[PDB]
């Protein structure tokens, strides 16, 4: 089972807007069988892209398909390890 290590930016932390969100998991994951939901103030931003770019597939890489707005967001996760197992979570940040 894939469990949320740290992320980028942080639960419960408020940055400067970052280029795309980074999920780091306890395993390896699959970026085709992975789901995650982004959503600002209550309202759902769009996903451009996923990937896990490392050899280990253990950082999601999730690419907004434009700039972050300034704001709370939530992040909804579900993934598949490469051990085949579901796992789910969220978190939020803010957008300063
Ligand atoms: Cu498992
Ligand atoms: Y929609």
């Amino acid at each position: 089972h894939a469990h949320l290590k740290s992320a980028t930016p942080a639960a419960d932390s408020t940055v400067a807007a970052p280029a795309d969100l980074r999920l780091t998991f306890s395993e390896g994951v699959e970026a085709t069988f992975t789901k995650v939901s982004l959503s600002k103030d209550g309202t759902e931003v769009a996903i451009k892209g996923l990937e896990t770019p490392d050899a280990d597939k253990k950082t999601l890489v999730v690419t907004p398909a434009a700039p972050l707005a300034a704001g709370n967001y939530k992040v909804v996760w579900n993934a598949v390890s490469v051990d085949t197992h579901k796992s789910n979570g969220e978190y939020s940040f803010k957008v300063k």
